[PDB]
């Protein structure tokens, strides 16, 4: 509709550039495989590329609203009007990250609850059975597909919402989660919490050996320290996953704010 074609066509150039940048970022990383900086740069670019492809596949719905509102102009007002007419984007980008962090925070919080009754389970004697049982119930509970376990899509109220394999895999790589987090359900797929640290924990408790009639098992300090160390390490792993996803979210808010600035500029300029 008039300038809209100008915003979109100029916008497509953006997707091409990011696409090129992603590859370029990836090659720099290929030269130094374990370089943290280059990895972070590449994934921010990947996320950003996905964001623009998001916007692109929503131009109709979005240009509709924005245009309808341009028809009832300041620049801080262009920005404002753009800000409140791109929910199709923010909800499938930021809203997704919002859900990802809330769900993972509750998942972790549930683990914390189990950790909170360790004293009541402690040479030294550990309640192998009681501990392993609480862990296994956590594994099974979060190994299912419901509102407490799904990171993407966001589960809106009642009923399970799925996505295509491609969409789920896209989020799987952006969230940097492992294959075990991708599950099939009905017509499509979903991305859930990573249970690997928890499963390693029980796998470690079993390595401790068969418990006594106590259903508990006494062990000499040597192997106790080694066990609790291995256990605390798995906990830090979950805690690290929660932090990295929180950091991805904060980065996405920034990338999103820059997409809105660009969108606003192209529109404001398409007038002049």
């Amino acid at each position: 509709s008039g300038y809209l074609d100008d915003v979109s066509a100029k916008f497509d150039t953006g997707v091409d550039n990011l696409q090129t940048q992603v590859t370029e970022a990836l090659d720099k990383l290929a030269a130094k495989p374990s370089d943290p900086a280059l990895l972070a740069a590449y994934q921010s670019k990947l996320s950003e590329y996905n964001l623009y492809r998001n916007a692109q596949s929503n131009t109709v719905k979005v240009f509709k609203d924005i245009d309808a509102a341009i028809i009832q102009i300041s620049d801080a007002e262009i920005w404002d009007m753009v800000s409140q007419n791109i929910s199709a984007i923010g909800d499938s980008y930021l809203g997704v990250y919002e859900n990802v962090v809330a769900v993972y925070t509750d998942f972790y919080q549930a683990f914390s609850d189990i950790l909170s009754k360790m004293g009541g389970w402690l040479t030294v004697k550990l309640d192998v059975t009681s501990l392993k049982n609480d862990l296994n119930s956590l594994v099974n509970k979060y190994n299912q597909i419901n509102s407490n376990t799904v990171l993407f899509p966001a589960q809106s109220g009642s009923g399970v919402k799925v996505a295509t394999e491609a969409e789920a895999r896209q989020w799987l790589s952006e969230l940097n989660l492992p294959n075990s987090c991708l599950k099939s359900y009905g017509s499509g797929y979903v991305v859930t919490v990573d249970l690997t640290p928890l499963q390693k924990m029980v796998q470690d408790i079993d390595g401790l050996g068969a418990p006594g009639k106590d259903s508990k098992l006494e062990m000499d300090n040597a192997k106790y320290q080694a066990w609790q160390s291995g256990f605390k390490a798995q906990e830090e792993n979950m805690k690290t996953t929660l932090q990295t996803l929180t950091q991805k979210y904060s980065n996405a808010n920034s990338l999103y704010d820059n997409l809105v600035k660009v969108l606003s500029s192209t529109i404001s300029s398409s007038l002049e």
